[PDB]
């Protein structure tokens, strides 16, 4: 009805979602004023909670913060770089919901590419391959139907026909 993604998750904490998140960000600026601790704190007016579009901001609006020396701005830039790094890490961890473990790369005949493709197909655990047919594991970038069938036979032999755990 609104066209935008609605989110209702919290039940008792972070219930307001606008005031409880305003003054609770100590995990973000855990090392912000690394020169000395008795300098300042992050503000709520600007927010200091974005760390993505805040990397580039002119000096027209940063005067309202008392105690603005060049170590302060250098520590701000260093923390922005560290935030960029941790955000890129969180992205590269969240986008790829595959995680091919050691049991997935131990199959004979699959490199990183085939492992990633079979993990993106929808299966990621060894015991759940026997219930995937030949056409189910088809349309793979770099996998012949005969080779896919043979790998399915090998999987069902090592897991089901082998009778081991």
């Amino acid at each position: 009805l609104s066209g935008w993604e609605l989110n209702v998750m919290t039940v008792d904490d972070l219930q307001a979602k606008h005031q409880a998140e305003a003054h609770a960000a100590i995990d973000t600026f855990t090392k912000y004023l690394d020169i000395d601790e008795d300098f300042a704190t992050v503000l709520v007016e600007e927010g200091f909670s974005t760390l993505e579009e805040l990397a580039y901001v002119p000096m027209k609006e940063l005067l309202e913060i008392e105690g603005l020396d060049e170590p302060t701005v250098e520590a701000l830039r260093e923390r922005a770089k560290n935030a960029l790094a941790t955000i890129a890490q969180a992205q590269e961890e969240s986008l790829g919901d595959n995680k091919p473990a050691d049991d997935l790369l131990n199959l004979e005949g699959v490199d990183r590419d085939l492992a990633f493709k079979l993990a993106a197909r929808g299966v990621c655990t060894l015991e759940d391959l026997a219930e995937q047919g030949i056409d189910d594991l088809a349309d793979i970038e770099g996998l012949t139907d005969e080779k896919a069938g043979a790998l399915i036979m090998a999987a069902r032999n090592i897991c089901w026909f082998g009778d081991e755990a």
